[PDB]
DNA sequence: CCGACTGCGCATCAGC
DNA sequence: GCTGATGCGC
DNA sequence: GTCGG
């Protein structure tokens, strides 16, 4: 795991994942290839063969033979074609757009939209989302510094609490991973009164208070239990502004707070090995609750765990401290 | 051969 | 008006 | 695409 040791060869598998879920909407090839990309980011040699990776998992017959013809010509014809095609690649890059997915990238570019600029132009035809996603195309794309990470921890955590006292707020994703910079805001919220009992108003007068301080600036999408939005860093002086920034406040029935703040925890592709194994295991996670597989595929009761892992134990696996779940 | 593949809330689309 | 499906991004 | 029934 030492980044430019197979980077190339994961750099190519990982461009293959994002052609193949953007424009053939092949969601499953592009699981499998973030899958052999990142065994082989994990793999402590440089691979000098394809067959020397087939030997890994999740790497296959048709990985193999792009390792080979990568490794004998540094380029691959599929990609090189691929990053030729001027549909294709619109479509690519039209999909950076929050709000943009596959689906719409192709119903854009088939009817000529195929930049920003043709997207200003034609506000119409976006939704809501796509437009703040287009509004603030370039401020999502950027890092932020866990400094400011720590500021909005400060807000989030100062309006939460003015609103009522024991509701509890967790900033989870990279930045409870230890992560020095984050590409948005996750915070996870738990108030006692919403359990297995209910009253459900808990995230939506939270929402308005972060709008009233105007933290909270556009609204991505907001439900009894999820809010997706924006949030800006009040600015001082004759300061730079701040960029918008993506934050999601997602609440959980207290009584399952662990597997809520692993799950948002996670990382990503962390919480997929960690759950595509505790089926292996006959056990199934997910952000509530974490329940055996029974003769084949049950559920009904789970255990209300009580420690901050167990779940973690439960699949017989060795505690990872976040730090170490960005994996 | 063939189907499973990590898991899910909200917005919008499809249809009655 | 409703229910149910799909796209989308966690 | 890969893996396993
Ligand atoms: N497909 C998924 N499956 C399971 N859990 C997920 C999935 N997607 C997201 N999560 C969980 C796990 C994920 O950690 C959490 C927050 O999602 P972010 O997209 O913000 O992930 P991140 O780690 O914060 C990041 Cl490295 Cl992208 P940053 O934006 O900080 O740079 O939601
Ligand atoms: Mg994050
Ligand atoms: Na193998
Ligand atoms: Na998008
Ligand atoms: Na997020």
């Amino acid at each position: 795991p030492q980044e430019t040791l197979n980077g190339g060869i994961t750099d190519m598998l990982t461009e293959l994942a994002n052609f193949e879920k953007n424009v053939s909407q092949a969601i499953h090839k592009y699981n499998a290839y973030r899958k052999a990309a990142s065994v082989i980011a994990k793999y402590p040699h440089k691979i000098k063969s394809g067959a020397e990776a087939k030997k890994l998992p999740g790497v296959g017959t048709k990985i193999a033979e792009k390792i080979d013809e990568f490794l004998a010509t540094g380029k691959l014809r599929k990609l090189e074609k691929i990053r030729q095609d001027d549909t294709s690649s619109s479509i690519n890059f039209l999909t950076r757009v929050s709000g943009i997915g596959p689906s719409a990238a192709r119903k854009f570019v088939d009817e000529g939209i195929k930049t920003l600029e043709d997207l200003r132009k034609n506000e119409d035809k976006l939704n809501h989302h796509q437009r703040i996603g287009l509004k603030y195309f370039g401020d999502f794309e950027k890092r932020i510094p866990r400094e400011e990470m720590l500021q909005m921890q400060d807000i989030v955590l100062n309006e939460v609490k003015k609103v009522d006292s024991e509701y509890i707020a967790t900033v989870c994703g990279s930045f409870r991973r230890g992560a020095e910079s984050s590409g948005d805001m996750d915070v996870l919220l738990t108030h006692p009164s919403f359990t297995s009992e209910s009253q459900p108003k808990l995230l939506h007068q939270v929402v308005e208070q972060l709008q009233k301080v105007h933290f909270i600036t556009d609204t991505l999408s907001k439900g009894e239990t999820k809010f997706m939005g924006v949030c800006q860093l009040p600015s001082k002086n004759d300061e730079k502004e701040y960029p918008h920034r993506r934050i999601d406040i997602r609440l959980i029935p207290k009584d399952q707070y662990y597997c809520g703040v692993l799950y948002f925890t996670g990382s990503d592709i962390f919480n997929k090995n960690m759950r595509a194994h505790a089926l292996e295991k006959g056990f199934t996670i997910n952000e509530y609750t974490i329940r055996p597989l029974g003769v084949t595929g049950v559920a009904g009761e789970p255990l209300p765990v009580d420690s901050e892992k167990d779940i973690f134990d439960y699949i017989q696996w060795k505690y990872r401290e976040p730090k170490d779940r960005s994996e």
